[PDB]
Protein backbone atom coordinates (compact mmCIF):
# COMPACT_ATOMS: atom_id res chain seq x y z
CA UNK A 1 0.00 0.00 0.00
CA UNK A 2 1.11 3.69 -1.34
CA UNK A 3 2.17 5.95 1.47
CA UNK A 4 0.69 9.26 1.11
CA UNK A 5 0.65 12.03 3.07
CA UNK A 6 -2.32 12.09 5.83
CA UNK A 7 -3.98 15.19 5.86
CA UNK A 8 -4.97 16.67 9.07
CA UNK A 9 -8.13 19.09 8.58
CA UNK A 10 -8.35 21.93 11.81
CA UNK A 11 -11.75 22.25 13.18
CA UNK A 12 -12.17 25.18 15.24
CA UNK A 13 -13.76 23.86 18.46
CA UNK A 14 -17.62 24.10 18.67
CA UNK A 15 -19.01 27.47 18.87
CA UNK A 16 -15.79 29.02 20.35
CA UNK A 17 -14.28 32.72 19.06
CA UNK A 18 -11.28 34.97 19.81
CA UNK A 19 -12.82 35.85 22.93
CA UNK A 20 -12.90 32.37 24.54
CA UNK A 21 -8.84 31.98 23.29
CA UNK A 22 -8.34 35.31 25.46
CA UNK A 23 -9.67 33.87 28.03
CA UNK A 24 -7.56 30.81 27.85
CA UNK A 25 -4.49 33.35 27.13
CA UNK A 26 -5.25 35.18 30.02
CA UNK A 27 -5.29 32.13 32.61
CA UNK A 28 -2.53 30.93 31.68
CA UNK A 29 -0.69 34.24 31.52
CA UNK A 30 -1.99 34.85 35.09
CA UNK A 31 -0.25 31.60 36.35
CA UNK A 32 2.86 32.37 34.86
CA UNK A 33 3.22 35.75 36.90
CA UNK A 34 1.60 33.84 40.29
CA UNK A 35 3.86 30.99 40.30
CA UNK A 36 7.06 32.93 40.03
CA UNK A 37 9.23 30.77 42.44
CA UNK A 38 9.53 27.72 40.07
CA UNK A 39 13.34 26.94 39.13
CA UNK A 40 14.80 28.96 41.03
CA UNK A 41 12.33 31.60 40.72
CA UNK A 42 12.98 31.63 36.49
CA UNK A 43 9.32 31.10 36.62
CA UNK A 44 7.54 28.28 34.09
CA UNK A 45 7.74 30.39 30.92
CA UNK A 46 11.15 28.55 29.43
CA UNK A 47 9.72 25.41 29.85
CA UNK A 48 6.50 26.32 28.51
CA UNK A 49 7.86 27.84 25.34
CA UNK A 50 10.15 23.79 25.02
CA UNK A 51 7.04 21.95 25.41
CA UNK A 52 5.53 24.21 22.79
CA UNK A 53 8.33 22.99 20.52
CA UNK A 54 8.71 19.52 21.45
CA UNK A 55 5.29 18.60 20.38
CA UNK A 56 5.77 20.29 17.33
CA UNK A 57 9.18 18.79 16.67
CA UNK A 58 8.38 15.58 16.26
CA UNK A 59 6.83 16.45 12.92
CA UNK A 60 7.71 14.79 9.47
CA UNK A 61 7.24 16.28 6.54
CA UNK A 62 7.42 13.17 4.28
CA UNK A 63 4.21 11.54 5.64
CA UNK A 64 2.87 14.14 7.78
CA UNK A 65 2.88 12.29 11.17
CA UNK A 66 3.77 14.15 14.40
CA UNK A 67 3.50 17.38 14.98
CA UNK A 68 1.25 19.20 17.05
CA UNK A 69 -2.49 18.79 15.63
CA UNK A 70 -3.16 15.04 18.00
CA UNK A 71 -1.56 16.38 21.05
CA UNK A 72 -0.28 13.14 21.60
CA UNK A 73 2.21 14.04 24.27
CA UNK A 74 -0.74 13.10 26.83
CA UNK A 75 -0.05 9.69 26.17
CA UNK A 76 2.67 7.53 28.40
CA UNK A 77 4.72 6.82 25.08
CA UNK A 78 5.55 10.31 24.25
CA UNK A 79 5.39 11.75 28.00
CA UNK A 80 8.04 9.19 28.89
CA UNK A 81 10.18 9.94 26.22
CA UNK A 82 13.86 10.71 27.64
CA UNK A 83 13.81 13.30 25.26
CA UNK A 84 11.18 14.99 26.92
CA UNK A 85 12.73 14.60 30.52
CA UNK A 86 11.69 17.69 32.19
CA UNK A 87 8.83 18.81 30.27
CA UNK A 88 6.60 17.27 33.15
CA UNK A 89 6.69 20.50 34.89
CA UNK A 90 5.37 22.37 32.00
CA UNK A 91 1.91 19.43 31.59
CA UNK A 92 1.75 19.96 35.32
CA UNK A 93 1.02 23.50 35.26
CA UNK A 94 -1.11 23.32 32.47
CA UNK A 95 -3.30 20.77 34.00
CA UNK A 96 -6.16 23.43 35.67
CA UNK A 97 -6.15 25.39 33.13
CA UNK A 98 -7.70 22.39 30.95
CA UNK A 99 -10.02 21.48 34.15
CA UNK A 100 -11.26 25.06 33.58
CA UNK A 101 -11.85 25.27 30.06
CA UNK A 102 -12.19 21.37 29.32
CA UNK A 103 -13.59 22.35 25.56
CA UNK A 104 -9.99 22.97 24.47
CA UNK A 105 -8.27 20.43 22.14
CA UNK A 106 -4.77 19.25 23.63
CA UNK A 107 -2.80 20.47 20.87
CA UNK A 108 -4.33 23.78 20.75
CA UNK A 109 -3.59 23.92 24.59
CA UNK A 110 0.00 23.06 24.31
CA UNK A 111 0.81 25.52 21.54
CA UNK A 112 -0.95 28.12 22.65
CA UNK A 113 1.29 27.94 26.39
CA UNK A 114 4.58 28.50 24.21
CA UNK A 115 2.59 31.86 22.49
CA UNK A 116 1.52 32.85 25.99
CA UNK A 117 5.26 32.76 27.64
CA UNK A 118 6.54 34.34 24.79
CA UNK A 119 4.66 36.95 24.87
CA UNK A 120 4.26 37.51 28.32
CA UNK A 121 8.30 37.72 28.49
CA UNK A 122 8.19 40.71 26.72
CA UNK A 123 8.80 38.71 22.89
CA UNK A 124 7.68 39.53 20.11
CA UNK A 125 3.33 38.71 18.92
CA UNK A 126 2.72 35.18 18.02
CA UNK A 127 -0.40 34.99 15.15
CA UNK A 128 -2.14 31.57 16.19
CA UNK A 129 -4.91 29.21 15.01
CA UNK A 130 -7.03 27.49 16.31
CA UNK A 131 -8.46 24.04 15.88
CA UNK A 132 -6.26 21.31 16.54
CA UNK A 133 -7.98 17.91 16.78
CA UNK A 134 -6.63 15.73 19.69
CA UNK A 135 -6.19 12.12 18.14
CA UNK A 136 -5.89 8.29 19.20
CA UNK A 137 -3.23 6.51 21.14
CA UNK A 138 -2.33 4.64 18.08
CA UNK A 139 -1.40 7.92 16.44
CA UNK A 140 1.57 8.84 18.99
CA UNK A 141 4.46 8.88 17.39
CA UNK A 142 7.62 6.59 18.14
CA UNK A 143 10.39 8.14 20.64
CA UNK A 144 13.55 9.70 18.29
CA UNK A 145 12.26 12.19 16.26
CA UNK A 146 13.50 15.03 18.50
CA UNK A 147 17.05 16.38 18.04
CA UNK A 148 20.60 15.44 19.73
CA UNK A 149 22.37 18.00 21.67
CA UNK A 150 26.00 16.57 20.36
CA UNK A 151 26.12 17.33 17.06
CA UNK A 152 27.45 19.49 14.64
CA UNK A 153 26.28 22.31 12.32
CA UNK A 154 25.74 19.68 9.36
CA UNK A 155 23.61 17.87 11.32
CA UNK A 156 21.27 20.70 12.68
CA UNK A 157 20.92 21.83 8.81
CA UNK A 158 19.67 18.32 7.55
CA UNK A 159 17.52 17.52 10.57
CA UNK A 160 15.73 20.74 10.40
CA UNK A 161 14.75 19.87 6.60
CA UNK A 162 12.49 17.40 7.96
CA UNK A 163 10.76 20.07 9.70
CA UNK A 164 10.73 22.32 6.78
CA UNK A 165 13.11 24.92 7.97
CA UNK A 166 15.87 26.92 6.35
CA UNK A 167 18.78 28.41 7.72
CA UNK A 168 17.15 31.31 8.41
CA UNK A 169 14.07 29.53 10.41
CA UNK A 170 16.71 27.29 12.44
CA UNK A 171 19.11 30.71 13.54
CA UNK A 172 16.03 32.52 14.21
CA UNK A 173 14.09 29.46 16.47
CA UNK A 174 17.44 29.19 18.61
CA UNK A 175 17.33 32.29 19.89
CA UNK A 176 14.45 30.97 22.34
CA UNK A 177 18.03 29.45 24.43
CA UNK A 178 17.95 32.74 25.45
CA UNK A 179 15.23 31.33 27.87
CA UNK A 180 15.61 29.00 30.79
CA UNK A 181 18.58 26.87 31.20
CA UNK A 182 19.62 23.13 30.42
CA UNK A 183 19.62 20.61 33.82
CA UNK A 184 22.01 18.34 34.13
CA UNK A 185 19.16 15.63 35.77
CA UNK A 186 17.08 16.01 32.61
CA UNK A 187 19.26 16.19 29.35
CA UNK A 188 23.49 15.87 30.79
CA UNK A 189 24.38 19.49 30.63
CA UNK A 190 24.31 22.13 33.11
CA UNK A 191 23.86 25.97 33.41
CA UNK A 192 22.01 29.07 32.26
CA UNK A 193 22.78 30.59 28.40
CA UNK A 194 22.77 34.10 29.87
CA UNK A 195 21.70 36.29 32.67
CA UNK A 196 18.59 37.48 31.59
CA UNK A 197 16.66 33.88 31.73
CA UNK A 198 12.93 35.00 31.70
CA UNK A 199 12.69 37.85 29.26
CA UNK A 200 12.55 37.50 25.67
CA UNK A 201 15.52 39.41 23.90
CA UNK A 202 18.57 38.51 21.39
CA UNK A 203 21.27 38.12 24.39
CA UNK A 204 21.70 34.22 22.94
CA UNK A 205 22.99 35.66 19.90
CA UNK A 206 25.42 38.34 21.80
CA UNK A 207 26.69 35.84 23.98
CA UNK A 208 27.88 33.64 21.44
CA UNK A 209 29.38 36.43 19.58
CA UNK A 210 31.20 38.21 22.90
CA UNK A 211 32.10 35.68 25.24
CA UNK A 212 35.12 33.40 25.79
CA UNK A 213 34.17 30.07 24.88
CA UNK A 214 36.00 26.79 26.03
CA UNK A 215 34.95 23.35 25.25
CA UNK A 216 35.00 21.79 28.76
CA UNK A 217 33.83 18.17 30.31
CA UNK A 218 30.52 18.51 32.56
CA UNK A 219 29.55 16.59 35.88
CA UNK A 220 27.40 13.70 33.27
CA UNK A 221 30.87 13.14 30.99
CA UNK A 222 29.09 15.26 28.15
CA UNK A 223 31.43 17.93 26.12
CA UNK A 224 30.03 21.67 26.26
CA UNK A 225 31.06 24.92 25.37
CA UNK A 226 31.21 27.28 29.03
CA UNK A 227 32.33 30.68 29.43
CA UNK A 228 34.14 32.53 32.64
CA UNK A 229 31.11 34.65 32.92
CA UNK A 230 29.27 31.36 33.77
CA UNK A 231 27.12 30.63 30.97
CA UNK A 232 26.98 27.78 28.54
CA UNK A 233 26.59 26.66 24.88
CA UNK A 234 24.84 23.34 23.48
CA UNK A 235 27.77 21.58 20.94
CA UNK A 236 24.70 22.42 18.35
CA UNK A 237 24.00 26.13 19.90
CA UNK A 238 28.28 26.83 19.19
CA UNK A 239 28.13 25.02 16.01
CA UNK A 240 25.88 27.84 14.54
CA UNK A 241 29.35 30.37 14.58
CA UNK A 242 31.50 27.43 13.12
CA UNK A 243 29.24 27.32 10.13
CA UNK A 244 29.89 30.32 8.40
CA UNK A 245 26.10 30.59 6.98
CA UNK A 246 24.68 30.65 9.97
CA UNK A 247 27.22 32.83 11.37
CA UNK A 248 26.10 35.62 8.76
CA UNK A 249 22.80 35.15 10.17
CA UNK A 250 23.94 35.23 13.94
CA UNK A 251 25.38 38.40 12.92
CA UNK A 252 22.62 39.73 11.85
CA UNK A 253 20.37 38.93 14.88
CA UNK A 254 22.96 39.78 17.04
CA UNK A 255 22.89 43.73 15.55
CA UNK A 256 19.33 43.78 15.03
CA UNK A 257 16.64 42.29 17.83
CA UNK A 258 13.91 43.74 15.91
CA UNK A 259 14.78 41.96 12.76
CA UNK A 260 15.36 38.57 15.03
CA UNK A 261 11.84 39.59 16.59
CA UNK A 262 9.88 39.26 12.93
CA UNK A 263 11.84 36.22 12.29
CA UNK A 264 11.19 34.32 15.40
CA UNK A 265 7.43 35.20 14.99
CA UNK A 266 7.27 34.14 11.86
CA UNK A 267 9.08 30.80 12.50
CA UNK A 268 7.43 29.84 15.58
CA UNK A 269 3.95 30.34 14.00
CA UNK A 270 5.19 27.79 11.07
CA UNK A 271 6.76 24.92 13.64
CA UNK A 272 3.22 25.03 15.46
CA UNK A 273 1.41 25.13 12.18
CA UNK A 274 3.49 22.32 10.46
CA UNK A 275 1.38 19.57 9.05
CA UNK A 276 -2.23 21.07 9.34
CA UNK A 277 -4.51 22.15 6.96
CA UNK A 278 -6.73 24.69 7.53
CA UNK A 279 -9.87 25.17 5.67
CA UNK A 280 -10.76 28.41 3.18
CA UNK A 281 -13.59 29.18 5.59
CA UNK A 282 -10.90 29.21 8.92
CA UNK A 283 -11.09 31.90 11.31
CA UNK A 284 -7.83 34.58 10.40
CA UNK A 285 -5.05 33.79 12.82
CA UNK A 286 -5.52 35.55 16.03
CA UNK A 287 -3.25 37.87 17.95
CA UNK A 288 -3.72 37.73 21.95
CA UNK A 289 -3.12 41.00 24.35
CA UNK A 290 -0.92 40.70 26.74
CA UNK A 291 -2.16 41.32 30.48
CA UNK A 292 -0.01 44.53 30.14
CA UNK A 293 -2.30 45.96 27.02
CA UNK A 294 -5.39 44.86 29.35
CA UNK A 295 -4.52 46.30 32.02
CA UNK A 296 -4.80 43.12 34.09
C1 LIG B 1 19.09 21.55 17.52
C2 LIG B 1 17.95 21.94 18.17
C3 LIG B 1 17.83 21.92 19.69
C4 LIG B 1 18.47 21.20 20.60
C5 LIG B 1 19.56 20.10 20.43
C6 LIG B 1 18.00 21.62 21.91
C7 LIG B 1 18.44 21.07 23.11
C8 LIG B 1 18.03 21.53 24.36
C9 LIG B 1 18.41 20.97 25.64
C10 LIG B 1 19.38 19.78 25.80
C11 LIG B 1 17.82 21.68 26.63
C12 LIG B 1 17.96 21.49 28.15
C13 LIG B 1 16.80 20.70 28.72
C14 LIG B 1 16.99 20.59 30.22
O1 LIG B 1 18.10 20.12 30.59
O2 LIG B 1 16.06 20.95 30.97
C15 LIG B 1 17.01 22.69 26.00
C16 LIG B 1 16.30 23.66 26.66
C17 LIG B 1 15.46 24.55 26.07
N1 LIG B 1 15.14 24.64 24.72
FE1 LIG B 1 16.24 23.76 23.24
N2 LIG B 1 17.06 22.58 21.75
C18 LIG B 1 16.93 22.83 20.39
C19 LIG B 1 16.05 23.72 19.80
C20 LIG B 1 15.13 24.50 20.48
C21 LIG B 1 14.05 25.26 19.87
C22 LIG B 1 13.80 25.29 18.35
C23 LIG B 1 13.38 25.88 20.87
C24 LIG B 1 12.15 26.80 20.88
C25 LIG B 1 11.87 27.54 19.82
C26 LIG B 1 14.00 25.53 22.12
C27 LIG B 1 13.61 26.01 23.36
C28 LIG B 1 14.22 25.65 24.56
C29 LIG B 1 14.01 26.26 25.86
C30 LIG B 1 13.08 27.48 26.09
C31 LIG B 1 14.76 25.59 26.77
C32 LIG B 1 14.87 25.87 28.29
C33 LIG B 1 13.84 25.04 29.03
C34 LIG B 1 13.94 25.16 30.55
O3 LIG B 1 14.57 26.13 31.07
O4 LIG B 1 13.32 24.32 31.23
N3 LIG B 1 15.03 24.65 21.85
N4 LIG B 1 17.16 22.59 24.62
Amino acid sequence: MITTPLVHVASVEKGRSYEDFQKVYNAIALKLREDDEYDNYIGYGPVLVRLAWHISGTWDKHDNTGGSYGGTYRFKKEFNDPSNAGLQNGFKFLEPIHKEFPWISSGDLFSLGGVTAVQEMQGPKIPWRCGRVDTPEDTTPDNGRLPDADKDAGYVRTFFQRLNMNDREVVALMGAHALGKTHLKNSGYEGPWGAANNVFTNEFYLNLLNEDWKLEKNDANNEQWDSKSGYMMLPTDYSLIQDPKYLSIVKEYANDQDKFFKDFSKAFEKLLENGITFPKDAPSPFIFKTLEEQGL
